[PDB]
């Protein structure tokens, strides 16, 4: 299986483009984030001389689910 | 003074045998069996309806988003599997859902329902839709 | 003759899908 989901790194805007769909914070729910580190819970990982902004995007039929989700983590490694 | 009604969750269709129940386990797709029993009280004449049975991903009973469960007295709609089995004349209303849980981030999944005491003489208040 | 009544008990499920993972820069 694989999606191919569109991620699109800018410079304040991290953007997937791949039914609900929130970040690891609840809101952010239309997909967006801002780069900043104090929203919407991206998790920043500074491995040495980078930092990547990692996130766990998750999709959702219904706000009430059966068996099925879609959990995307996508990374974003900026210089 | 207060009739003490208890509701306790069952593992199967099957009617006994039930969970002790500290924090159940389930699959997404499996089913529970919850029944609000009149243990405890008149029980010759109350019947025990099930009025406004609803879930809500919090131990407070006032949420902003909560599951319904049963609106108006019975029979949630915007549910595909959901059965009132014997709600009403008994001492003992059960119903059945599919397990669930909500939106955002949280697995904490909890059932509250409102329940009024019928009488059965000279009041026709089975609950009837 | 109104009373509200509540489950004592945590209904916790297994729900689990299919991870995925993307990079970028
Ligand atoms: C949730 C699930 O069913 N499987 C795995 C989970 O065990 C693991 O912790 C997670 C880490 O990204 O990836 C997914
Ligand atoms: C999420 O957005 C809702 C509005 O829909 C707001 O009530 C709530 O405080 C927000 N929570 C966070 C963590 O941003
Ligand atoms: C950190 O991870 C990125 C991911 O592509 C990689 O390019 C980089 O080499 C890693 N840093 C180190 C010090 O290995
Ligand atoms: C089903 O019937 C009774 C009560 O419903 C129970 O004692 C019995 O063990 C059950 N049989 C099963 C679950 O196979």
């Amino acid at each position: 299986h694989s999606l191919q989901p569109q991620l699109d790194c800018g410079p304040r805007e991290i953007k997937v483009k791949v039914v609900i769909a929130y970040l690891r914070d609840p809101n952010c729910s239309s997909v967006t984030s801002p780069v900043q580190a104090s929203a919407c819970r991206n998790i920043l990982e500074r491995n040495q001389t980078h930092a990547i902004y990692k996130n766990t995007l998750s999709l959702v039929n219904d706000f009430i689910i059966r068996d099925t989700i879609l959990n995307i983590n996508f990374q974003c490694a900026y210089p």
